[PDB]
């Protein structure tokens, strides 16, 4: 790595030196380092130039803007400074340069919108493994190999991070990776310089756009980005009103769609579920597409993760991988943990765990349970001590609503009275007295299972993965996942 071949296409004149690693951080900024003073919200980067250049950092590249014209070579202590106008805007290429185009060395799909990325983003990544890649995920459940995810609890990406992270991946062997990319990283051009080989949009719609100006506005504002950006081939879903009305006008885009939005007239490529059969381990899935038809049998839950499916299914067919070796693999397909995770034995009631503990996701998690439930929907949860209360009344009446036995238990009570929370939830329901109440989750869950019928489904809503149950000062180790796979003669 060396200044002046990586500032070779902007600035020809440029210093050589051997860089270590790129930080826009002037407190971790080593011996060695490239060291990139950026202007934001508030900071100025430019501040810690004598500091960074005190630390022994083999160059600087500054934000132009005031102090500089673009390209400008300058050198202070003997360590060159490189001013260039609109850093924030080059900063993705600058990085993709310095890590050696990590999106140039993998097939990167890129996966958009509010409900979904992570799902997709997931099936993706599994996919095209099965089909013989080492896939990765980027995103907010964390970056890495398949499987090995770590988490990215705290950390803010920025657009020298994410290709770090990307070049990380290749490092590692990684041959696709699928990436969540967030509004906001778009905006911030976090990922402006990165050769994306499909970009995905599982909804364009947005709250909060009811004036046509503000509508107008919105789309302009992507439309322009995306202008801007290899998206590579565009994947979108024509279920949602935006992605219509874009799919339009973008005839090499692949038009998606569950609930018969297919427009033939156009010849574009589609691919649309014509039937879905939701049944108690999953949902047979009927399609037909510009690539031949066929049936798939997926494990995973609910309309919205049919949806998701086939959005994965339209990328990787649009990629060129063949159709039959996509049937062939669909199977293996999984849910991503304790989402909508189906639990099935022989004449034992269906069971799903979901992490859903909000009004909201609770919900969502009954109606998409209802699909696949011929008989009666249970629902086992209870909400947290030591936290907002507000919700325990609301998911109370959500739990009364949307499923047939509600059956009220404990979730991290901590150091809260567990009958109080429990009191709260059953506060909300038009007739309390309906509803089961059980402490003891383990207690309820077994109630619920154990009593439900073979037609039944059983949601066990509010921990999904969360191995554990707070209760007092103590982490108890216990698993909804465990605990009903147990109760099933299954192992989790
Ligand atoms: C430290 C780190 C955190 C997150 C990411 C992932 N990246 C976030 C921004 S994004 O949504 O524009 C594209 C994906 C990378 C590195
Ligand atoms: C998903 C997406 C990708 C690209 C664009 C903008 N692009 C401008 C050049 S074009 O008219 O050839 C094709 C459209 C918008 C949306």
């Amino acid at each position: 790595r060396n200044l002046r071949d990586l500032l070779a296409p902007w600035v020809p004149d440029a210093p050589s030196r051997a860089l270590r690693e790129m930080t826009l951080d002037s407190r971790v900024a080593a011996a060695g380092d490239l060291f990139v003073a950026v202007v934001g919200h508030q900071a100025d980067g430019r501040r810690y130039i004598p500091q960074a250049i005190a630390q022994g950092v083999a160059a600087i590249i500054a934000e132009a803007k005031d102090e500089a014209t673009d390209g400008e070579i300058r050198e202070m202590h003997g360590v060159p400074v490189i001013y260039l106008s609109q850093l924030n805007e080059r900063l993705s290429a600058l990085a993709g340069r310095f890590y050696h185009e990590p999106s140039d060395n993998l097939r990167l799909v890129g996966v958009t919108g509010t409900n979904g990325k992570t799902t997709t983003t997931q099936l993706l990544a599994q996919w095209s493994q099965l089909l013989g890649e080492i896939s990765a995920v980027m995103g907010t459940v964390g970056n890495g190999l398949l499987g090995k995810v770590i988490p990215t609890e705290n950390t803010t990406g920025s657009a020298v991070d994410v290709q770090h992270e990307l070049a990380g991946l290749v490092d590692q062997g990684a041959t696709f990776c699928a990436m969540e990319v967030s509004s906001h990283g778009l905006v911030q051009h976090r990922v402006a310089a990165l050769k994306f080989a499909a970009s995905v949009f599982t909804n364009l719609s947005r709250d909060h756009l009811d004036y046509h100006g503000d509508m107008e506005h919105y789309e302009a504002a992507k439309w322009l980005l995306y202008s801007e950006h290899h998206c590579g081939q565009a994947i979108i879903n024509a279920d949602d009103e935006v992605g219509r009305r874009w799919l339009a006008k973008l005839p090499d885009a692949v038009a998606v769609s569950m609930e018969d939005h297919i427009n033939p007239n156009c010849h574009g490529r589609w691919l649309k579920a014509t039937e879905v059969n939701y049944h108690d381990s999953g949902a047979t899935i009927r399609f037909s597409s510009s690539w031949g038809d066929g049936e798939i049998e997926s494990h995973l839950m609910g309309a919205f993760n049919v949806s998701n499916l086939l959005l994965a299914l339209a990328t990787l067919l649009a990629l060129g991988y063949p159709l039959a070796d996509l049937l062939k693999t669909a199977a293996r397909l999984q849910p991503v943990c304790g989402r909508m995770e189906v639990f099935t034995a022989p004449g034992k009631p269906t069971v799903v765990v979901d992490y859903a503990h909000t009004p909201d996701a609770l919900e969502k998690a009954l109606q998409a349970a209802r699909l696949h439930c011929a008989g009666k929907l249970w629902c086992v949860f209870g909400c947290g001590g030591d936290r907002d209360k507000g919700k325990r009344p609301l998911m109370g009446a959500i739990a009364e609503e949307f499923a047939d036995v509600a059956v009220v238990t404990d979730d991290n009570p901590r150091t809260e009275e567990p009958r109080a929370i429990i009191n709260d939830i059953l506060a909300g329901m038009l007739d309390a007295g309906h509803a089961k109440v059980m402490e003891g989750r383990a207690e309820a869950v077994t109630c619920a299972v154990m009593q439900a019928k073979e037609n039944d489904v059983v949601l066990v809503a509010g921990k999904g993965h969360e191995d554990y149950q707070i209760v007092g000062n103590q982490r108890l180790d216990y698993s909804d996942r465990v605990t009903v796979a147990r109760l099933l003669g299954v192992i989790a």
